[PDB]
């Protein structure tokens, strides 16, 4: 809370009320006002409040700057985020997916801004529990990550981490197990390069040494929060299929670069 | 969360009311705080904390020295020259806000804690580490006492105190800790010798050479943290099998 | 006096400043000084104002409430007040710097009056008439003292004064001051008086003799001329025609 | 003088020599700082060395923006002007002079701003007594105001009283005459609309008055500062020619006005 409780809010309604004065509501300064007392009332975090302006701030954007204004856009998303910071997650999909509509217009389908657009309404759809469409959010998202993006951009395997995730809770433990070892092959060959026969990732060892069941644990180097979380995510894929050993593999990997 | 147009349409608001009140008025204090939440929105932290000083300064003079609204104004001006890694600088703001919020609301109130906790923060990446120590410390105290003991402050304030302890090689003091959440939470559902926390059993598990691997019923996310940092502690020990069943029984929460 | 770019580059010395000494040191304070200059170079004059109020904050806490820097500073951020027209906030500021310019170089030091000068001006935009009174009164005290009684910023400070009371109707003692202004320059070129006599002497006595016989000539200064028809002025109001048209052909003779 | 005498040289010094490292001299931004440093001078009353620096941040600005840019005619006006408050009339005129052929190139010859330069050349060439050449700028300067602003604008009547006094250090009395009688035929038509015969301007009152031997003291209701100097100057004229009632008629008029 920047601001302190008392006194914000009526100044900047004073505020307000002289723009309006000035050159009536329908005005995009008006809008901005309104936005700012939306900041202010965000800052003592009142949502409801904040989401209540900024749909006035909405309507006023619609008709001065039109339907498909950049603006709009960002209103649309501020108020989905408002929403969703309510539990409010049904209601937010639709402004969310109209931002991603405008968004796709104005810059273009591949553009990484539309990236994060598409990251948002799987994140809403993951909350209502409407797994087939986390699911075709997140490809189209890392679909603009890993192209627009080089391949070994840190947004890909965050990415994949969640579509994965996604799989897991539909019981599509193949496509989550490929994933996982997406992330560990390219990070191992990104350090590396080309597999010796010998110069195998991580994954490969766990899985071999389950196939002569070594009771023994004592391709480390691999260092990242997001690969440490793919490391013990494809070792919790493990222990579901009974491959303790190949968990253990990938697990004693993750703590060594704790 | 907003949107050009924003600054200049809160200066006009601001001269409005300078105009009105002159420039020395609470109001015009709080406009400029308000301005300095539209800067920060576009990640202009300078600006902000600019904005912030000044509105500081007439609250200081209009409200006096010692004002609740002068504390909050002196650590939201320190959040921001933090954000800017002016550590050193945010530092004495920090310091006052803390002695006009022990003075107004007492030396116990769970609002000190958390300001108790950014001094902390504060000295943390300045590398102050015997300051990092008091704070942290006396953090603790408020709230395993002002907030329950099994409080989710007090096990993470443990965890961040026990790693300023390893950055200094008290890795005795870290053990100890780890060991007490553990303890508690162990405690929590029994507990309280016919019942071991899994530290005992792990460290019993080296103390048997059971190489044989893979009490495992606590949930929590910083106990996981707890159990993971206790099994690095059993590394740099050379206790590696007491790390495995500290970290197994991680692997079974996650 | 400038070619933008200005500030920009200003703000960069500023965080430079910042960065090594902190926000609470002198050179930061000058720094924000030599920016609010560049600011009332492009005529900024609201965003120079506020920059010398930071520099006069930092100037209170680092050198002191009495500290000449600082007076310095109230005097310059009043005059940017008074350009934007807020004369009633810039009023406290300039006190301030007259109680520091006081005390620091003594009642009668020259800079105190130019000091005293701002204050009358300042509460002539006001109204106050009574105050300007005060002020320039005060500033003459200095004036007519420690420089010389005929020194080009007496008759300055005396016809301002004359035209203080003038707005308050006092038109006999603005009188007087034009007559002291006219007498002491007939005296520094023919001497101590008569039959030297001042120009409206010879003025109301050809009003006394009834003369509308027109066109003494021997004063010049742009101060004077101003005099000669303000004095006019005031005979113009009484009646006194002839008086009038004598001290306004003098002041026409010496264009 | 806005900046306080101590420091702010320093540390504009130090500004300046920070800039130098990064980009080089030969940098519009070392320019600008030197220009700064020259406001800082200024504010001191220092006008050598102001123009000393001026003129190194000048050669930058040659060199870097070229020889016909607008920031070229800043410096160079800059730099006149601070030489003008030396008394350096002289060679500031040639610099003065440049930042016209600038000025003219740039906006075009008609150009309000253009008006202000020789406006400026004209002030020049008075301080030196090149009365001549006075004369040309001021013509010049008039043609722009009177045209390009109303026929009625303030400037228009203070370049002709500017331009009546270069006539009377010539000699030129009839000229000067001219102008200010046209002064105040303009400002008394705008008064009234058309001239009826009866409507006469104030200095056909005055040559009429000194024609019948008349007494005869005291169309005044014409208020301005650059008026009542073309009544006066007008007057001295008069007087100058012996028409004594005439002056005085003029002379009252202005006093009435006062």
């Amino acid at each position: 809370g920047l601001v302190p409780r008392g006194s914000a809010v009526p100044l900047c309604k004073q505020a307000l009320e002289d723009l309006e004065k000035t050159s009536g509501h329908d005005h995009p300064d008006v809008a901005t006002m309104l936005n700012i007392l939306a900041l202010v009332y965000r800052d003592q975090n009142k949502y409801k409040e904040a989401a209540h302006l900024l749909n006035d701030a909405l309507a006023i954007r619609e008709k001065t700057l039109g339907k498909d204004h950049p603006a709009v856009a960002a209103t649309l998303n501020n108020l989905a985020v408002l929403y969703g910071k309510r539990g409010k997650y049904k209601e937010a999909e639709p402004l969310c997916k109209r931002a991603l509509e405008i968004r796709e217009k104005v810059l273009g389908k591949f553009h990484p801004d539309v990236a994060k657009q598409l990251n948002n309404l799987a994140l809403l759809c993951q909350n209502q529990g409407k797994a087939e469409e986390v699911e075709y959010y997140y490809r189209r998202a890392l679909e603009i990550y890993a192209t627009r993006l080089g391949p070994d951009d840190p947004n890909v395997a965050k990415t994949k981490n969640n579509l994965a995730s996604c799989y897991l809770k539909q019981g599509k433990y193949q496509d989550a197990e490929t994933l996982y070892k997406e992330i560990l092959t390219r990070a191992h060959e990104k350090e590396f390069g080309s597999v010796n026969g010998d110069n195998k990732p991580i994954w490969m060892h766990a899985e071999e040494r389950e196939e002569s069941k070594d009771k023994r644990r004592d391709a480390c180097k691999v260092d990242s929060p997001t690969v440490n979380t793919t490391l013990r995510s494809l070792g919790a894929l493990y222990r579901r299929q009974g491959k303790l050993e190949a968990a253990h593999t990938l697990e004693d990997c993750a703590s060594r670069n704790r």
